[PDB]
């Protein structure tokens, strides 16, 4: 689980939105696996403006930071979990690194700040949802 808050944004993966997220629903896209929501209170987070490969993700399922290498956004075909089906992702990132089911909302940053969050694992790779070209965010 987890969350961006940058201004009165909170950024979680889609599939984890509440009814609240829903109910203050600023921007949806199912094939990102994101959603925004507005906040009342204001958050600290800055999103990174760069196109930085490198940075540093939290693994819950490790209580720990790995440093990883990230491809570029793309269109990426996501593997069938334990509790999700298979499915094609837009703006999504690969790194060779640990991610299991509870390990989305995991923040991926880099020195500039928030690059995304974990949105996809399995098979020795970590999925990040990029969040960088979401200027309207800042
Ligand atoms: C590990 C791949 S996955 O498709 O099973 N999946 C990713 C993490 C998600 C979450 O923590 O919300 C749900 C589980
Ligand atoms: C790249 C991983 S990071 O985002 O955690 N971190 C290192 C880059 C910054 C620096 O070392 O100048 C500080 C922030
Ligand atoms: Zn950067």
């Amino acid at each position: 689980s987890g969350a961006i808050y940058v201004g009165n944004y909170r950024v979680v993966n889609r599939h984890l939105a509440t009814h609240n997220d829903w109910a203050n629903l600023v921007w949806e896209d199912s094939s990102r696996d994101l959603l925004v929501s507005s906040t009342t209170a204001q958050g600290c987070d800055t999103i990174a403006r760069c196109d930085c490969q490198t940075g540093v993700y939290y693994c819950s399922s490790r209580r720990k930071h790995y440093p990883v290498s990230f491809s570029k956004p793309s269109l990426i075909f996501v593997e069938a979990s334990e509790y999700y089906p298979a499915r094609y992702q837009s703006h999504l990132m690969l790194a060779v690194g640990h991610s299991e089911p509870g390990d989305c909302g995991g923040i991926l940053r880099c020195q500039h700040g928030v690059v995304g969050i974990v949105s996809t694992g399995g098979n020795g790779l970590v999925g990040f949802a990029d969040v960088r070209d979401l200027l309207w965010l800042d």
